[PDB]
DNA sequence: CCTGACTCC
DNA sequence: TGGGAGTCAGG
């Protein structure tokens, strides 16, 4: 605990070495117009300490950030560049991201500071981001020399882990997945956000209108239906009127209480007809507080957009996630929602929303990775692959497969993914038990390599205590051989899903800096809005939707060879929602 | 603050 | 007794 540094007034050349350690601190969680509150450099010559007033108004410190030679290592390099677009300065050279490191490492560490990371190589000369800020209310930047000491120590901190993180990234054969992929990624996310979603606040506003009065139609018939008044949005107060006043049967209980989910609700509709009713109205009060006025609430005023946030360090299969707006679940399934997209638009006059996604990406990489005959065969004929399901559970001809038969098979298809029990695709299906195990076993049965991957991937979790996707991202799985069995079939659950969903997760990933590229070298105006796990959203002008017709499907289904084909489906119009 | 509701893949 | 997420109101 003892680091000299400089606490510099102006730049110098010592300061704008060709490879540095960089720190930009923003120190709010949401760092779109986030306010950048200091500046630390480590590098060959020494620590320095720099005032954001200083330096970023400094043409030659302006002009070292933006030279893609002098080469940077951070830590969220993302945040960094993006709170620097805002100031109006461009960020290159970033060669080393110390987050995305810790990411690949382990994603369960859950590292979200710079301490969290040095603590997976025993560094501890650098303080925890919560122990120098505070938290919740408490939070605040200390005196500058509190600042300074903490900004140089974090860079100090990526200044000599960098070396080490590589060396086992690199005996991981992970380190061309850092360089060559997150990386990369990262800056094209760091597009996107800054970007941002343009929002038509007036039909947004329109629709909340009308979802108002329909609430209040909604809520006093229930008021009528329950004999009462009481808040339907409190499971607690609901399960009074339901299980209680109504005298209905109990299907499931939580820690807390009688369950009032989706799915048990469901399943008393045959008892009374309020059940319905409630339904309905949690949706639309869903619409309204989340799509309606949240949404709202974040919209950059003067511009009309979105700024969402790419948290690229948080899954644990290697998803993004996004947060203030999440604007990876806007409405679609149902029509009354749906329409939420009606009020997301291109962002200049006379451009178009270009909607592509990858048809059952999970179903074709779990037929590549389970080396699966019949189940590779039938993407190589593009065979509906519900269909097929169908007739090889209830063994009938393809023309015998009745739309109800199609709907209970899609369930296996997707439920295997996922390790579904009979017990849960019976409750998904409302179907017998007995019936659910058999279609299980008959699945199995008709796809015999499936059933060798689910077993050989949980044989291997146990062995090595972890489990890899395609482009070699990793998964530890410590509980795998815990002998609870709730902690056990968990674990072995994670297993056999993580392949499949992180490998999907790859590919879109790699898809993404391909299209990018490509979308570069052409000199489309086109560019990349969002990513939604399994699909692309772009806007461009009008006159280039030919072109992404071609080129957006081709790059996708291109980005890796598998044994089976990638098909990619593609749709565009005015609105997000006219884009199907 | 957590829990359980809704939304998406 | 179904894998991965975020936000919301109620309590």
């Amino acid at each position: 605990a003892k680091m000299a540094f400089t606490l510099a007034d102006r730049v110098t050349e010592e300061m704008l070495a060709d490879k540095a350690a960089l720190v930009v601190e923003v120190v709010e969680e949401n760092y779109h117009d986030a306010p950048i509150v200091g500046i630390a450099v480590v590098n060959e010559h020494g620590r320095f300490f720099l005032r954001p007033e200083t330096a970023l108004a400094d043409p030659q410190f302006v002009a070292w950030l933006g030279d893609e030679t002098k080469k940077k290592s951070m830590f969220d390099s993302k945040r960094a560049a993006v709170a620097l677009k805002w100031k109006g300065i461009e960020l290159c050279g970033v060669s080393f991201d110390l987050l995305l490191a810790a990411y690949l490492l382990d994603p369960a560490q859950g590292v979200d500071d710079v301490a969290a990371a040095a603590k997976m190589k025993q560094y501890e000369a650098v303080r925890p981001d919560e122990a120098v800020y505070g938290k919740g209310a408490k939070r605040a930047v200390p005196d500058e020399p509190v600042l300074a000491e903490h900004l140089v120590r974090k860079a100090a901190a990526i200044w000599e882990l960098e070396r080490p993180f590589l060396d086992e990234l690199r005996r991981n054969e992970q380190d061309r997945l850092l360089v060559e992929l997150e990386q990369p990624l990262s800056s094209i996310l760091a597009e996107m956000e800054f970007a941002g979603v343009k929002v038509d606040t007036k039909r947004l506003e329109q629709m909340g209108k009308e979802l108002a009065e329909q609430l209040g139609t909604v809520e006093q018939r229930i008021y009528e239906l329950a004999g009462q008044e009481f808040n339907i949005n409190s499971p607690k107060q609901l399960g009074v009127i339901l299980f209680e006043k109504l005298q209905l049967p109990v299907l499931k209980k939580t820690k807390t209480g009688y369950s009032t989910s989706a799915d048990v609700l469901e399943k008393l509709a045959p008892y009374h007809e309020i059940v319905e009713n409630i339904l309905h109205y949690r949706q639309l009060g869903k619409l309204q507080s989340t799509y309606i006025e949240g949404l709202l609430k974040v919209v950059r005023p003067a511009t009309k957009k979105v700024h969402t946030i790419f948290n690229q360090a948080l899954t644990q299969t290697g998803r993004l996630s996004s947060t203030e707006p999440n604007l990876q679940n806007i409405p679609i399934r149902l029509e009354e929602g749906r329409k939420i997209r009606q009020a997301f638009v291109p962002s200049e006059s006379d451009w178009l929303i270009f909607a592509a996604d990858y048809s059952q990406i999970e179903l074709r990489v779990l037929a590549h990775i389970a080396e699966d005959d019949n189940l590779m065969e039938a993407f190589r004929r593009d065979l509906d692959i519900h269909t097929k399901t169908a007739m090889d559970i209830f063994q009938v001809s393809e023309d015998e497969v009745t739309p109800n038969m199609r709907r209970q098979a899609k369930a296996v298809n997707f439920g295997i993914v996922y390790g579904i029990s009979d017990y849960g695709l019976a409750q998904n299906l409302n179907i017998s038990r007995k019936e659910a195990a058999e279609f299980i076993e008959r699945y199995f049965e008709s796809f015999p390599g499936v059933k060798r991957y689910m077993e050989n991937i949980v044989q291997e979790a146990k062995q090595k205590g972890y489990v890899t996707t395609l482009l070699h991202r990793r998964r530890y799985l410590p509980d795998i051989t815990s002998r609870n069995f709730n902690v056990r079939s968990f674990a072995e659950r994670m297993a056999m899903n993580t392949p499949i969903q992180g490998s999907a997760a790859d590919i879109i990933k790699k898809a993404m800096i391909d299209l990018n590229a490509r979308l570069k070298e052409e000199r489309l105006q086109a560019h990349l809005l969002l990513q939604v796990h399994d699909e692309l959203i772009l806007e461009a002008p009008k006159e280039e939707m030919e072109r992404l017709c071609r080129l957006v499907p081709e790059v996708m289904e291109q980005a890796v060879t598998l044994r089976v084909p990638l098909k990619v489906d593609y749709h565009y119009g005015s609105t997000w929602y006219d884009a199907k």
